[PDB]
């Protein structure tokens, strides 16, 4: 099965975001930072009441909980995660709104409805490079002529080594990152931004705007790791220490990398 949600509310902010959050002040809380996050994202698709937005990747529903509630908007999100799904349709049965809210339980490889605009977040990482053509056709076909997508997600630094870049590619490196591509993105892959800029603009996509937001992942899986260790017994009791010792390897390792700047997180605005 997959890992029980149980397990994922020991660490994770209330709303359940789980991607990396935006601390647009430094003293703010988790959630408060995962709300400006979904904040930013949203904020770039210049949403106006009434229009339908599609939401890929939607995990636990904040983002377009966010997006009906603060813009008014009516909303479909996609996850391939039964738990979420259940989750997400429940929160949508609870709230009351004239807006249509939908979740689906299949890929985006499936969706094939007219939307105004779409937001990905932390989701790009799990599709695999041989599939990008594929999602970029389908995501562009979709959105209307002013059509806008944000797509959010982990990427490789660019050629910086030089004068700069810390240049090290070995150990305490390479075997971490087979381990997160096995153990934390299976099937995935971590793009490099010349390839997003290659496969997005190859349909016809425009990127109009990026923004980095590496120090930011790294704050947020810190805050990650010590929800996750102040909560260990319950962590190990509803699991086990091999999963508990699995996820904090995953969170410290990493916000040891986009600290030193071994990865990055962008958020790529795209324009049909
Ligand atoms: N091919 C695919 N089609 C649709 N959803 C996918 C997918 N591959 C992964 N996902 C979904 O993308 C999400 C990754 S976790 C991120 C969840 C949410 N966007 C947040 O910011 O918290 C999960 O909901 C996962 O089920």
């Amino acid at each position: 099965y997959d890992l029980s949600d149980d397990f994922f509310r020991l660490f994770l902010d209330p709303t359940q975001t789980y991607s990396c959050a935006y601390f647009e002040r430094d003293d703010m809380t988790l959630q408060e930072a995962q709300i400006a996050k979904i904040d930013l994202a949203l904020g770039k698709l210049n949403l106006e009441p009434g229009m339908t937005l599609l939401d890929i990747g939607c995990g636990w529903g904040a983002t377009m909980r966010r997006a009906i509630e603060k813009y008014d908007v009516n909303v479909v999100g996609l996850t391939l995660s039964e738990n979420q799904a259940g989750h997400v349709q429940k929160m949508f049965d609870q709230m009351d709104t004239p807006r249509s809210r939908r979740v689906l339980l299949e890929g985006w490889e499936k969706f094939d409805e007219p939307v105004d605009r779409i937001v990905s977040i932390g989701a790009f990482e799990h599709f695999g490079h041989q599939r990008y053509h594929h999602f970029f056709e389908v995501t562009h076909r979709t959105l209307p002529a002013d059509g806008k997508m944000l797509l959010h997600t982990i990427v490789r630094p660019t050629f910086k080594e030089g004068r700069e870049k810390g240049l090290t590619l070995t150990h305490e490196l390479v075997h971490f990152t087979k381990f997160i591509l096995a153990e934390i993105f299976p099937g995935g892959w971590l793009p490099s931004i010349p390839t997003v800029h290659e496969y997005a603009e190859k349909v016809g996509f425009r990127v109009t705007a990026v923004q980095s937001l590496q120090l930011h992942y790294a704050r947020t899986l810190d805050m990650w790791a010590t929800a996750l260790e102040a909560n260990k017994d319950q962590a190990i009791a509803i699991q086990s220490q091999t999963v508990y010792d699995r996820y904090m390897k995953y969170l410290t390792g990493c916000a040891k990398l986009f600290r030193q700047g071994y990865t990055d997180v962008d958020q790529f605005t795209l324009e049909k």
